[PDB]
């Protein structure tokens, strides 16, 4: 229970708040009544006054008060530094001279709790609990929520029969139904869905969490609040289960396999060994990408494949129910045994082991082993992986076959003993399997015995392990010492209690103990976790920063200059400098803290050492030159720098974008190891730079792993000292990379933005570009952009980066002249005349026709002979043949030469003619015929154009493709335009298409023609969509040049003999506009958004929500004309994950500028070309855009939507179930199954419930591909007719379609979820169904 009562800290008072305003009242028995907590935003939610805290950002002065978190009139996001409750904008809670609270930034202020006195106010900082399931695709559950007239904090009860703790997903439940189960680990009764007793006796239960489209760092944190794990695939018998035990069969989840310690192999994130493997080549293999985490699908083949950790998908925790003394799986594998050996062998903990450095297949080692009673090694804890490392510490010893490799095509892995395999340690990249040799061999290498295979006919040394027994009870090491591990012994005691503070000597006469390796770490552990007399306790260790640096640092034995080479910090614990380290004995064994010395309390750790005396350690001539002179760096630091401000030009990089950069350099994200490491390259910035903040630079710091205990860490593996902590700003978990900035300071960022970084590099430069081709750019000579020739071999999922360095990403062919002129160029007689890559890409086994430069593929010039070119979508990247230069595509990984390309080689106003309207310098016809008789085609409507005196429109600019968009509101006749399939680039009138809006799908898919073969012989001709769907509304594709039954638009400069007429649409600025069937008023005040949302309501209106393209179109004309940016209804009450519009109209429909735009803050506003931005909503920005909305009322039970057994969501006056949109099946029994439920099919009755669907059903992404619509397609008409005899209105095609195809047992109409268009189909294929029903 995290609630608290907030004493000042300056004053013997706390805030017992009271009616309205809060009070400073003494802590008297109005602690009772008067408490806090932290909840879902930020803010504090008073329990008692059951309100939120909010500061008014119009008028701060005046004395804060309570209000409901659902609020959007005042901020109520709130920060904690160090014993602050600091606001947005540097303001911060704070006690006028009156006994009230006054949030301002007069002065600073500080704040403790009462009852226990927890120094800090936020040792209860909230934690988002995601719910499992039950009305919700798994978001986190908001506090608090409203439930029947009352508010409520945590998840409760009261809502469903069945007694399982819930939450609602949105702040109230009566208006939004969107509730879901909240975790619990005591409720194992019912909170996991499937026992599989058949293991012996682990009683192990499944969680089957389907419909919870989750991260996978959201998907593992949800599993372990349980009590359970991600799901770890033990054995083919155990996979086999779950995979006939899943129910809908079409699903892929996660599982709990993860890469996600790049410097260590595949692993399970529970402590299970990874000894099974199912890998499949269904995804493609390449070490540096960004497929981290594994997901494991119930189709035919058995099958894991790599992913994206970010990508949201369903899941399944596994939880064992028998093992309650878990928490380390094997208890006595660290204590050492007294062993003995004969010469030649080298005795460890109860076994004798020998390594005979002779180079033998593993087949001979194994034999050789054999020779003897001894057999190759295996490994059961963590203890035998570092004996390993210090035997391989002989002279050379580089690597050694380990008694362990596969006998199965589907791999698993067993000892050259008939044992089972308890612990596996693979390499960074090594679980990779050779593709189908029956047997491959594990090698372990000296740096830290990691494991990679091989080939086992490679020859190798070897280490043969032999029995042996206990020599005797005594321990010549250290007999004083309670323990000995390695080569030190271990004195821990639980009395003395000061931070070493003894009268003469110390605790124990060696001191305190130092750690330099992860098995000391682990020893250490097993210790403490042996001798925990009272739970919870802590330790002392000599790591500590009294001469307050930040740079904790070992306390130095007698001149002793101790590194620091590990560390095992807590979560984002290293927080402040000085104070001395403590570590836990809270169940998370072993993690670090900081402390204070005088005040915390904690337990005397010792290592007595080594019985043999070291040696010398260093020789430190390396700092002699750390590096070439390429890079920057201190003569005596022990690493180089360089600073990347830009890419290509002056373009920044992503985070793993910058790290892969510099790693084909050879070098890491760079590091500060050391305070002087830090004040260096903040030097080395403003050397470079002017008194100048602008440029933010990436780092290795970052959060990407989460398995670990969360807490930031170095890419490069150099440990973190303390108080790099970047900022107390934590708990903002979206944001996982940082960045640097001058004046010494650090930012969490989300890694996904863009940005320039720096490099670290040790002792060499390895450059893997050395920035090839250094003047073969020039190639203006043939068209308006420079190429480039890569003939070195390169697989272009990586060299698209270096290409992007110089040019292009990749070539992309927008025109057979082009072309021609590559296949010229490419007609290389060497070895260069082989086939070439390009930029053409494909991403399923459709969408074949994207490059990845972005542009659709808009122009063919494929060879015919391989159309089948699929390969389980392996082949996905295409090339060009060198001896016709007709295109083909290609498993990526091939490697082939590539190209790349980059792209560098009176206006007054006047008079419009009569129904021409005015826009820009020009005059737009718009001709709409409403008469069959009257539409042209396009070479007819050109002549139009041209007698009237002007020509096809040429859309130059965003602002005239929305003006012309607005002016299309309701007229579902799409128009000509002027650019035809000849030339994409260049508009009829002979200017170039800067500009351009090509439709997603469609561009030359004629319904009547192939795509291809008989459109070479067709002249195409572009085409504006008139479609009401916001992903086509406005998109341009192409239609035979002759066909009729479009308009026309025709555009002409404005006469300037005469007025400049355009003044009378320049000057008015009405208060009040009319578009569509809405009306607008235009605010132009100074405002935040929260001064914008209370404007918006004092006026009858509400702050505009843009759900369509038309209506976007028009306010980008507004914005336009007014010139400056202005506010709009679209804020977020989390950090840039997904927005919601302030009326609560919902709507899939978004106009971001750029994609990192959306994570600039958390309140949006509208560019003055209409893109949107977010930003900080305490921003003042001076206009807003109010709608008024449509009036309507409610019924008193709306609430019947959702009963206890159905997840049924509620829309308007209409429940929708989505549980059944992943039971793919066919449509006569999704008929019956929701007649029978009590509904009917589904049915899009309205724009409102169609946009709502789109909505909501992209939360399952593409874990659906189609939807079946409750639609009739009439046997003998074109007609279509829903179940209830209502038309088809919101039917919809992106090019108009013809009935042709239905089969006489008529097809069935189904719903492209990812786009939304309609699509009929054969009507007994498999398809998810949503039933609806009134409420
Ligand atoms: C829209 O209205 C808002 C209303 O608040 C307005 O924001 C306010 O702007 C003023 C002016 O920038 C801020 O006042 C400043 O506050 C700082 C706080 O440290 C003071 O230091 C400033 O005084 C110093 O600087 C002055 C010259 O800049 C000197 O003359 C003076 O002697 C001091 O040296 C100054 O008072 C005010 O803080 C904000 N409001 C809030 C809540 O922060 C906003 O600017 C308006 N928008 C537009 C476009 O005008
Ligand atoms: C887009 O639509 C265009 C409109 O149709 C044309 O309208 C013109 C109006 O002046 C006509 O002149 C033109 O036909 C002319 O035909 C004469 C020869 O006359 C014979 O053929 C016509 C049909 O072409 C027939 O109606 C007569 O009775 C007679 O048998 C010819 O010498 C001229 O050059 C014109 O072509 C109409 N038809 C055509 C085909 O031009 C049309 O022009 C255009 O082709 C259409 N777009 C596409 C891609 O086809
Ligand atoms: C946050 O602070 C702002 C600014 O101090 C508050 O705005 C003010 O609210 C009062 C109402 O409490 C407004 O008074 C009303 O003005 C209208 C104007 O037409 C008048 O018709 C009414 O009879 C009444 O007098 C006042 O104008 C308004 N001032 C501004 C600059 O907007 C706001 O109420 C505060 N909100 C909260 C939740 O504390
Ligand atoms: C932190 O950043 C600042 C700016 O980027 C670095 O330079 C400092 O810049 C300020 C102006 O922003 C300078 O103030 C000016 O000083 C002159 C002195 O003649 C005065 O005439 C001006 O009116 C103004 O006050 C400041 O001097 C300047 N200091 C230095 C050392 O350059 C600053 O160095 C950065 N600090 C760190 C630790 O990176
Ligand atoms: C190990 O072998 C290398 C050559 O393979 C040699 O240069 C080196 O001196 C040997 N000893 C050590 C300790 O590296
Ligand atoms: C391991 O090898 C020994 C002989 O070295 C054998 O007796 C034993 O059975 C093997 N392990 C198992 C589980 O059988
Ligand atoms: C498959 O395994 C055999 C083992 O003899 C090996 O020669 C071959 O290169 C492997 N790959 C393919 C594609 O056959
Ligand atoms: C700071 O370091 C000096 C040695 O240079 C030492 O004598 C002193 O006690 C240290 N002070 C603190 C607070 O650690
Ligand atoms: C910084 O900018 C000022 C602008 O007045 C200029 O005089 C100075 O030379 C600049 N210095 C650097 C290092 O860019
Ligand atoms: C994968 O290949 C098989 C033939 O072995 C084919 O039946 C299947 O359709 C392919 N997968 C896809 C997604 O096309
Ligand atoms: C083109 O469409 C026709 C339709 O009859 C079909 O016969 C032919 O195989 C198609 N060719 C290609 C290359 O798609
Ligand atoms: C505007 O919306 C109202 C809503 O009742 C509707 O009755 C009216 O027909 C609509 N007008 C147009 C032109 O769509
Ligand atoms: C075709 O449509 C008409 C209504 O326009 C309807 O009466 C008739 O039954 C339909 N015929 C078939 C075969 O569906």
């Amino acid at each position: 229970k995290g609630i608290f009562v907030i004493q000042s800290e300056s004053l013997k008072k706390c805030i017992q708040a009271g009616k309205s305003v809060l009070t400073l009242e003494n802590c008297k028995q109005a602690n009772k009544h008067m408490l806090w907590k932290w909840v879902s935003n930020h803010g504090l939610f008073n329990i008692g006054g059951s309100g939120c805290l909010g500061l008014n950002f119009s008028a701060p002065e005046q004395p804060l008060s309570l209000y409901e978190c659902d609020s959007t009139l005042v901020s109520l996001r709130w920060r904690c530094n160090r014993k602050m409750i600091t606001g947005p904008l540097q303001y911060s809670v704070q006690v006028a001279h009156d006994n009230t609270v006054v949030a301002s930034r007069k002065y600073i202020h500080k704040w403790i709790s009462y009852g226990s006195g927890g120094g800090d106010i936020c040792e209860y900082l909230h934690k988002d609990l995601h719910t499992i399931k039950g009305n919700t695709h798994g978001m986190p559950c908001m506090f608090p929520f409203q439930y029947n007239h009352q508010w409520h904090h945590e998840c409760t009860r009261e809502g469903r029969e069945d007694d399982l703790l819930w939450c609602a997903t949105t702040s109230r439940y009566e208006r939004d139904e969107k509730w879901g189960f909240c975790p619990d680990p005591t409720s194992a009764e019912v909170g996991c869905d499937t026992i599989w007793e058949k293991d012996l006796n682990s009683h192990i239960c499944y969680q089957f969490n389907l419909l919870s489209s989750l991260s996978w760092s959201e998907a593992h944190s949800s599993c372990q609040m349980q009590g359970g794990t991600l799901l770890s695939i033990t054995d083919e018998t155990e996979e086999n289960f779950i995979r006939e035990h899943m129910s809908s069969k079409t699903v892929e989840v996660w599982m709990g396999l993860n890469q996600l310690d790049e410097h260590a192999g595949w692993q399970w994130s529970d402590g299970t060994p990874l000894n099974y493997l199912n890998w499949s080549p269904e995804v493609n293999f390449e070490p540096f990408v960004e497929d981290h985490c594994g997901t494991f699908s119930s189709f035919m083949p058995s099958a894991w494949r790599s992913r994206d950790c970010e990508s949201t998908l369903p899941y399944i925790c596994k939880k064992y129910l028998n093992h309650i003394d878990h928490e380390i799986v094997e208890k006595d594998a660290w204590k050492y045994y007294a062993t003995h050996c004969e010469p030649g062998w080298n005795p460890y903990n109860r076994n004798c082991y020998k390594l005979q450095k002779e180079e033998k297949t593993w087949h001979e080692a194994l034999r050789s082993c054999q020779a003897d009673n001894s057999a190759l090694i295996d490994i059961t804890s963590l203890a035998e992986v570092e004996f390993l490392v210090t035997l391989l510490g002989d002279e050379n010893a580089s690597e050694t076959w380990i008694g362990l490799s596969s006998n199965k095509i589907p791999v698993s892995f067993e000892w050259s003993n008939d044992s089972s395999v308890i612990f596996t340690n693979w390499h960074t990249l090594e679980p990779h399997i050779f593709p189908n040799r029956s047997q491959l061999c594990v090698s372990a290498e000296q740096s830290e015995g990691h494991w990679k295979v091989k080939n086992c006919e490679e020859r190798l040394f070897y280490i043969c392990k032999k029995a042996g027994h206990v020599l005797s009870d005594a321990e010549s090491g250290c007999q004083e010492g309670w323990e000995r591990h390695g080569g030190f012994c271990y004195k821990i005691d639980t009395v003395l209690r000061s931070f070493d503070q003894a009268s003469s000597g110390y605790y124990c006469p060696p001191a305190l103990v130092t750690i330099t390796n992860r098995f000391e770490q682990a020893f250490i552990t097993s210790l403490i976790s042996s001798v925990v007399k009272m739970k919870d306790s802590y330790f002392w260790i000599a790591l500590q920063d009294q001469n307050d640096t930040g740079e904790y640092t070992w306390k130095p034995v007698g001149q002793k200059p101790e590194p620091v080479q590990y560390t095992h910090w807590n979560t984002h614990q290293p927080r402040y400098s000085g104070g001395c380290v403590a570590m836990r004995g809270r169940h998370p064994l072993g993690r670090w803290e900081v402390k204070h010395c005088r005040h915390f309390k904690a337990m005397s750790l010792c290592k007595q050492p080594v019985e043999n005396q070291e040696k010398a350690e260093y020789e430190e001539r390396w700092p002699f030159h750390p590096c070439y002179l390429d890079w920057e760096s201190e003569p005596g630091l022990a690493s180089c720098f360089k600073v990347f401000h830009s890419e290509k030009v002056l373009m920044k990089r992503t985070w793993r974008e910058a790290e892969a950069f510099c790693e084909e350099f050879g070098a890491h994200l760079a590091s500060f190891a050391h305070i002087e490491e830090e004040n260096f390259v903040n030097e080395l910035l403003h050397s470079k730079f002017n008194w100048t903040e602008e440029r933010q630079f990436w780092i290795g710091f970052n959060k990407r792993n989460p398995l670990n205990a969360g807490s930031w860490e170095w890419s490069d593996r150099t440990p973190v000292v303390s108080s790099f902590l970047d900022n107390t700003y934590f708990g903002e978990d979206a944001r996982n990379c940082a960045v640097y900035k001058a004046n010494k300071t650090l930012l969490p960022l989300h890694c996904g933005s863009k940005r320039e970084w720096i490099c670290k590099i040790p002792r060499d430069v390895k450059p893997k570009i050395p920035f090839w081709y250094q003047y073969d750019v020039p190639w203006l000579f043939y068209q308006d952009a420079e190429y480039l020739f890569h003939t070195f071999a390169s697989e272009w999922l990586n060299f698209e980066f270096v290409c992007s360095w110089l040019h292009s990403d990749l070539l992309t062919i927008h025109s057979a002249h082009e072309q021609e002129f590559i296949h010229s160029k490419i007609k290389a007689l060497s070895k260069y005349g082989a086939s070439w890559w390009i930029g053409l890409q494909e991403e399923r086994a459709n969408d074949e026709f994207r490059w990845r430069d972005g542009t659709p593929v808009i122009y063919q010039n494929w060879d015919t002979g391989r159309e089948r070119t699929v390969n389980n979508q392996s082949q996905r990247c295409g090339f060009i043949s060198s001896i016709t230069g007709l295109w083909g595509s290609e498993e990526c990984s091939v490697s082939m030469p590539s190209i790349c390309k980059r792209k560098k080689v009176p206006k007054q106003h006047g008079t419009c003619p009569k129904g021409w309207l005015y826009f820009n310098y020009k005059c737009l016809l718009l001709n709409i015929p409403k008469d069959p008789s009257s539409w042209k085609n396009w070479t007819h409507a050109q002549h139009f154009c041209a007698e009237e005196g002007g020509t096809l429109v040429a859309i130059e600019s965003e602002v005239e493709q929305a003006f012309i968009t607005m002016n299309l509101f309701g007229q579902t006749t799409s128009v000509w335009i002027g650019l035809q399939n000849d030339d994409y680039e260049t508009w009829l009138n002979g200017k170039p298409v800067v500009y351009s809006n090509w439709s997603p799908f469609d561009i030359i898919n004629i319904p009547s023609h192939n795509t291809t073969e008989v459109q070479k012989h067709i002249p195409l001709c572009a085409l504006l969509s008139s479609n009401p769907n916001f992903h086509f509304t406005g998109k341009w594709y192409f239609e035979d040049c002759g066909k009729e039954g479009y308009g026309f638009v025709c555009e002409k400069m404005q006469d300037t003999s005469g007025h400049g007429v355009n003044t009378s649409d320049m000057y008015p600025m009405p208060n009040t506009l009319e578009y569509g069937n809405r009306t607008y008023k235009i605010i132009n005040a100074n405002m935040t958004w929260y001064a914008a949302i209370k404007t918006c309501l004092m006026h009858k209106a509400q702050l505009v929500s843009i759900t369509d393209q038309y209506h976007q179109s028009f306010l980008t004309v507004v914005l336009n004309r007014l010139g400056y940016a202005h506010w709009i209804g679209l804020f977020t009450t989390d950090n840039g994950l997904n927005f919601d519009w302030s009326d609560g109209t919902k709507s899939s429909f978004t106009f971001w500028k750029d994609e990192e735009s959306s994570l600039l803050g958390d309140c949006v506003f509208a560019d003055s070309n209409g893109r949107w931005h977010s930003t900080a909503c305490e921003s003042f920005l001076q206009g807003a855009i109010c709608h008024v909305p449509p009036e309507t009322r409610q019924s008193e039970h709306p609430e019947l939507c959702s009963e206890t057994s159905i997840p049924w969501i509620k829309f308007k006056s209409n429940c929708y179930s989505f549980s059944t949109v992943l039971d793919s099946m066919s449509f006569e029994a999704a008929h019956e199954f929701c007649k029978k439920e009590g509904s009917n099919l589904l049915t899009i009755k309205d724009e409102a419930e169609n946009a709502f669907l789109l909505e909501e059903l992209f939360a399952f992404g593409s874990s659906v591909q189609m939807v079946w619509l409750n639609a009739q397609f009439d046997g003998n008409n074109e007609t279509i007719k829903w179940f209830d005899g209502t038309p088809t209105d919101q039917s919809n095609w992106g090019i108009r379609k013809p009935d042709t195809d239905y089969f006489k047992p008529h097809h069935c109409v189904a719903l492209r979820i990812p786009e939304g268009l309609w699509q009929l189909s054969p009507c007994q294929e498999k398809k998810g169904f949503i039933c609806k029903m009134e409420a």
